[PDB]
């Protein structure tokens, strides 16, 4: 089975990145179904886990992570990362759950391509 | 007197850039202790408004805040900003603040310098 | 009135850096309608200048900046970005104009205060 | 043989990630003149397909794609990006065009590697 | 075995960038020893050779590096960055050397992943 | 007498930010040749003021910063970020020295204008 993983570390709304990142994951989860599709969010990009999002402006980042978290797309952030922020005890997008950069590792190692946004 | 305003937009921890404008804030109040200075945080940097923050490492961003609202220094996330990544009603750092962007055109004009970080 | 003058330096859509820049301009000119408010592009941002930009979604640049060259809010674009770019031939956003570095460093001298994003 | 994707979302000449891959590109070909390369362009990077490209400095974006389209080394700028900032009607570098999110959400999955820049 | 290049651009301290490069690097080393892992900083990155870091913070990006050469990981910072910046003639760690382009390409032509912070 | 304060934290060369600090700093210095023109560098931008740096592509930061130094133009590095690289022991340019935020502080509070890039 095709493993990829995707890594994001741009900050939501700011970076354009980020926001890519989730567009090139809900699009490659449409062509081919069946793939195993995980994503880590990385410093910044943490507090995308966020719930609550309301954009006035157009993409919303939260509805976005829902739509990978409906398909089983696992979705971790960064556990350093999040308790810096003070985002570790807030309440999360559903599928999202907090991860450590030990498991990036293991994804790193056992994925067939990993791309970083 | 003196008016000075401060505006940082970058994110907490993601780069040095938020920390230096918080770093200089600081060295300025800590130079007159009663400079008119006031903060505001857009975009990315509206995250640092939040209150659970638990670093564990160099710099801590709230405690930054903490030191400047204490010594009576304004400091407002922009509305906008806040409203977009869910931060509007999740609990904020103590004198932080949610304010509009007619609040920093406000300060702008009225001011002697503006930095903008 | 009051000299003020704005810089951005940001590519447009990429980061709300520039978008920032041109809500801040277009808010400052609403409180007073007087103001000697001058916009300068530096670098990537300059390609903001062109016309016939058509977001998906979202906020929309070349409005924006019309919205302000429309109250005579100069705006112009450093001639050696737009140069190596290819935007100094290319169709410009109206009262957009190719500007220089030498001009810059004019109206920073002649300005009260110079936010630079 | 082998199949290389390589994606981009950096400003042209503005930042030195964009410069850096077409840099990498280039280099890619010139180990394997056979080697499938495809070069997808998102966000900001996109501009970088504009034609008439005359830097007085460095660097020349423009060429260094002329020489990566000599080759027939595909370069894609996507759909949305080019709407975004009114360069999808303008005149591309010769062997330039514009692909869809679709496309590279295919690219990827069909191919050994992707670097992403 | 493994090949798996990881390439990293930011400057050091600046940004989050580099660490979690070097981060990720020492976790993926600590899960598999003999995996194949290569190190190549480019652009700012180059300045994270340097000898002599005293960083009174927290994280040490010269320990990171030590960390890596010492596990035998080849780390080589490209050669016309740190000329143009002055590096490629002061003391450089332990086990970093100045590479080339023409290296990374074939690094990369070789690897099973190529991760690129 | 006008005194105005550069501020600048891009690292040189990996973006044209520092760049454009220190040519519209050139450019400021040759327009009012009595002018009180000052220039503090933090972060990556620290490094500017290595010697040595030889690019064989287009402009050359240590040139530009010996036009102004050159002027009599004050080039201060601060001292916890050149701590942090290993720039405080190592051969700094002709007027290039290592100043503190302390007096950066100062030099904010008692000019007219501060521009931060």
């Amino acid at each position: 089975m095709q493993k990829i993983v995707i890594v994001a570390n741009g900050a939501p709304y700011g970076s354009e990145s980020l926001f890519n990142s989730l567009r090139l994951a809900i699009a490659l989860r449409e062509q081919e179904s069946n793939l195993d599709l995980r994503l880590f969010l990385m410093s910044d990009a943490v507090t995308a886990g966020l719930r609550g999002q309301k954009p006035g402006e157009g993409y919303n980042i939260q509805q976005m992570l829902e739509i990978l978290t409906a398909q089983n797309v696992p979705v971790k952030l960064c556990k350093t990362c999040t308790d810096g922020r003070g985002i570790s005890t807030l309440p999360l997008i559903d599928g999202v759950e907090i991860g450590t950069l030990v498991e990036l590792a293991q994804w790193t190692l056992s994925a067939d391509k990993v791309l970083t946004f």
